[PDB]
């Protein structure tokens, strides 16, 4: 099947779920508004990109870029299944991984001379206006890279955007403030296994 | 109206968005609840369920066939609970086919004094949930609670609804997790809608 | 053929306090003996064994009640793992029966147990379901003991081969207790006194 | 007070035909060491224990790149399952750093950030301990409510300088290990169980 796809499209007026549906952390009972990605949601669309990764990318030995914090959920999850079918298959690939942070500034990772002749596979949590990937991209390209693309859980759809559209995608989502997943608000949030939005309250609570 | 309310107008997902076996790749239509989301709901339901019922050793009814996955995977949230809390309670199991005439479980005074959980794959008209209700009372438990999966929207509903609810669902026939369709579609993680050349395929 | 993970005579298991173990069991059991997580890991292995040798031809996957239910539910769940993350596919559907069958004829039929000891009631449920006209029958066992009442039975696919211990967990029950437990376990000397029949 | 999992040091392991393992590694391990559903297991008690010790005070939880990432992915997440199953539950935050050769610190938030909080440093295998006394030495200059050690592995060896844990998945022999995130030369990262590496592997990916 179909390796290019904009991904599950949540819509503008998607009302998400009430948390009393869900197991849900006491500490943020009050906190958030509403569940809006169930996490076995993500795990089943995690699947499947799994799949899409390895039909476009299991040809040659891949790095795995994970781009810290939020990504790393994100990456756990998507690498596991890619492992599962690395481990149930006629062929398979060597992967290995690597971690940046951006302040753009990147912190952490390896010499990016290590990604040269590599299928480089940058994961993501969310793309907004899409400025953070495009410098990450304009980047890791100079080292030339046997391949380079982009797995995000989320891209947002934003009068803000530029265009930038990464080659495997989770959730389109509307213009809303998510967090859970590994999503923070002032770090918070980043323990929740669930994508949500936050109440008013919440957002008062954690304000930096 | 407690569980999640899937609407009438519900446009489901995409197959393509979904890893899906591959010889149900024509005869599905769209992916309907999702596995994961089944998965979500249940472990919430778990809670439910022993907040409810743990207070005495548990018999839990598996209503084969279309039972048996939400069955497995519901009882899998009660252990996971049962293993990592301060008290819990010992559950037994049974397994029976649907006075009415209940095929292939254990002499049913093993209920007798016990919490008996019935669990299904779903409600729709509510008979055959009423009739077994029915039974079971006639052997003293010290309570009987009903958990199913679904509960259908229908006119033909008798006016059951369960205790336990994952999903309230449209009138529409559904297939996956373990609901078949000429005992087709239960090797599907996903609950689904079936495709018009898949029901003439699959049709008895 | 693989004769499963052999588990020796001596074989020590591991300290309940090292597991989440369930409270109403605290005082029942003696050691864990095959570690939940390990089921599982050599039952993924055994889903891959399964759909090689059988995924040619439309599968009847039988569950032997009360005892293969759990087995049943993740094996199948591995196999349907493989069925929608492969090119290669089978329908598959299902039944149960307790220790008519027109669900078996002309399909590759894989019986799928919790233990075999003996082998006597496989010998004589293989006597049944061959009357049925499959295609093929194959067996499963999560376990198979060593032990001189064997009959010499050997099933198709095994988890794993242990010593002549009686053992409960995953679904094997002493008088129907210890089935909601996800470790395979050894009971202990009030385990056994408590829920003695 | 628990040593973990004892291993001891004639444990066999399995072999490698019982298991699904990637064919790319097929030549390159000797044995299955330590299952990844017993490290699941383990993790799944190791949690509990943790929220048993730590659950009373937000928790900032510090992975030690990279070989700390699966099990400190996995112990949150059996943390996170406690978290929204029970009446009592904490906040946690995350932080990620990386050690390099003493050690540095590279990557982080501000260790202020860890003061008058309950910091969970989780870490894959303790072999000499002289780095994590390294890391310690460094997070207590910034007064944290309390500090704990998560690894997943500690080894028996006579070069262990004393230092102990406070959780501690397994205990095993002085054997190089890899696997669930141990690596060699950046390999075997992507392999779910932990294993012996074969004289072929060592071979191979020998930098
Ligand atoms: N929790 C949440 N975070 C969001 C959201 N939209 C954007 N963002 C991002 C906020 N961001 C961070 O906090 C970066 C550090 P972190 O990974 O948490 O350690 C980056 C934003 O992501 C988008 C990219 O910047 P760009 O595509 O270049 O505009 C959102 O709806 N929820
Ligand atoms: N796959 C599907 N099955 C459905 C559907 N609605 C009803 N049913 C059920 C058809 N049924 C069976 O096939 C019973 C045997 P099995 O569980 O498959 O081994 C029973 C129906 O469940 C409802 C009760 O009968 P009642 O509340 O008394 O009306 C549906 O939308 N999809
Ligand atoms: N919990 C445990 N049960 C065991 C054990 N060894 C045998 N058995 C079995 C006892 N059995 C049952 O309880 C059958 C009913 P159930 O599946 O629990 O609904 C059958 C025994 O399995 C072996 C076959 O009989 P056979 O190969 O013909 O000798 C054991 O070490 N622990
Ligand atoms: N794959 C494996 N790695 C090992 C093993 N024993 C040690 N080590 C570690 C080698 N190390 C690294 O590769 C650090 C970089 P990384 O986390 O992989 O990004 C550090 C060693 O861990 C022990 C500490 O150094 P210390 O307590 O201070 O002696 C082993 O049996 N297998
Ligand atoms: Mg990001
Ligand atoms: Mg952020
Ligand atoms: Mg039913
Ligand atoms: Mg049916
Ligand atoms: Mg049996
Ligand atoms: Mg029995
Ligand atoms: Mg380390
Ligand atoms: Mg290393």
């Amino acid at each position: 099947m179909a390796t290019r796809s904009p991904g599950v499209v949540i819509s503008d007026d998607e009302p998400g779920y009430d948390l009393d549906l869900f197991a849900i952390p006491n500490h943020y009972a009050e906190d958030l508004e509403r569940v809006f990605i169930p996490h076995g949601l993500i795990m089943d669309r995690t699947e499947r990109l799994a799949r899409d990764v390895m039909k476009e990318m299991g040809g040659h030995h891949i790095v795995a870029l994970c781009v810290l914090k939020g990504g790393y959920k994100f990456f756990a999850d998507l690498l596991d299944y890619i492992k599962a079918l690395n481990r149930n298959s006629d062929r398979s690939i060597p992967m290995t991984v690597d971690f940046i942070r951006l302040k753009i500034k990147v912190i952490g990772g390896d010499d990016l001379s290590t990604l040269t002749g590599k299928n480089v596979l940058i994961v993501e949590d969310i793309i907004d206006t899409g400025k953070t990937m495009q410098t990450l991209l304009s980047l890791v390209r100079q080292y030339n890279p046997k391949m380079v693309k982009v797995a995000s859980l989320l891209v947002k759809r934003t009068p803000r955007s530029v265009g930038y559209k990464p080659d495997f995608v989770g959730f389109e989502i509307p213009d809303k403030f998510v967090v859970g997943y590994a999503l923070d608000y002032n770090e918070y949030f980043r323990d929740l296994n669930h994508v949500a939005v936050i109440s008013e309250t919440g957002k008062a609570k954690y304000k930096a």
